[PDB]
């Protein structure tokens, strides 16, 4: 069971912090951002520690760790060319980075906004910014997220993400990641019919392309496209639901990260769940009390 949590990096430490925060939740993988998700904005791969981190996550089981590139990367834009461009420029640096760390298969990317232009023409740029960065011969794989269909996103059905695919040169070195929200949020029923889901998944786009599985509850219905994560089991996708995706016999090897939200209502300030609830989810069953354990720690 390959699972963990979205962690930082502090510096000076970088990537031992990252590692001991996810040794501190129990973790066997982990996701980090480069950087502040927000910006762009990074040290430079001498400042990473990572020949410390990557120690550290040897002493303590962690074999592979995952990235997410910054959320303000849109190489679906079409009327600031400087935007795309700079998408394209950072992603280029951030095959490096990752490449740079031994033991990251895979980039995490929002595929795009389209922003008024549509999805046609946004998935068009994207395609185009793709065929600019990736290389036949890198060793990470962009994974591209299945998204919420929050404002303009690009990638919120399966179809769009098998456009994408289809649409670039290298496609060996795209994969994706399937955040559970998201999934829920832009209208597919994984609650009573995630199987199913994952059916249509392999037909659309190919099973063998999931590679990361981001695991969040939602604090709204199906089909509300607001990406609003929630805590294990307290959503509208429910512990069942999430259980059978973590112990889905067709995705054993793939990594699992948590991305809920910390917790503490509501003057306090502010806890992480990741260590109750991977054992939660670990443990099949439903810890209606959960909350309440997560604030005393
Ligand atoms: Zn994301
Ligand atoms: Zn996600
Ligand atoms: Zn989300």
């Amino acid at each position: 069971l390959k699972i963990g949590s979205h962690v930082s990096m502090s510096g000076k430490k970088m990537l031992l912090a990252a590692s001991e925060e996810a040794v501190s939740y129990g973790a066997t993988t982990f996701m980090i951002y480069t950087g502040a998700p927000q910006n762009t904005r990074r040290k430079p791969i001498e400042e990473l520690n990572i020949e410390a981190g990557r120690k550290h996550m040897e002493q303590n089981g962690i074999e592979e760790i995952i990235i997410h590139a910054p959320y303000i990367i849109n190489v679906g834009n079409t009327t600031k060319p400087e935007t795309f461009q700079l998408g394209v420029d950072f992603l280029r640096m951030e095959i490096e980075r990752t490449s740079a760390l031994g033991v990251a298969k895979q980039i995490v990317l929002h595929p795009g906004a389209h922003v008024g232009a549509g999805a046609d023409a946004g998935i068009q740029q994207i395609i185009k910014g793709l065929n600019e960065v990736l290389t036949p011969d890198q060793t990470v794989n962009i994974a591209l997220e299945t998204m919420a269909g929050k404002g303009t996103e690009c990638g919120r059905s399966f179809e769009e993400i098998a456009k994408i695919i289809d649409g670039v040169k290298y496609n060996e070195k795209l994969s994706v990641c399937f955040d559970t929200c998201h999934t829920h949020d832009a209208g597919y029923d994984i609650v009573n019919n995630f199987d199913g889901v994952l059916n249509e998944f392999d037909k659309i786009v190919g099973i063998d392309r999931l590679q990361v599985l981001h695991i969040n509850d939602s604090k709204n219905v199906r089909g509300a496209g607001k990406d609003r994560h929630e805590n294990i089991g307290f959503g509208h996708i429910g512990y069942k639901a999430l259980h059978h995706i973590v112990h889905h016999p067709q995705l054993t090897h793939v990594p699992k990260i948590l991305e809920t939200p910390y917790v503490g209502e509501d003057k306090k300030d502010k806890k992480p769940p990741y260590k109750l609830e991977i054992e939660m989810l670990k443990n099949g069953t439903f810890d209606e009390g959960l909350l309440e354990k997560i604030k005393a720690q």
